[PDB]
């Protein structure tokens, strides 16, 4: 599933590890 709002705080950390990893995303 895909959601974020909570990155909103562009701090998002879980996101951020999936963001430095891009492909770790999906």
């Amino acid at each position: 599933k895909g959601v974020k709002d909570r990155v909103k705080g562009k701090s998002d950390p879980y996101h951020a590890t999936s963001g430095a990893l891009s492909p770790a995303k999906d």
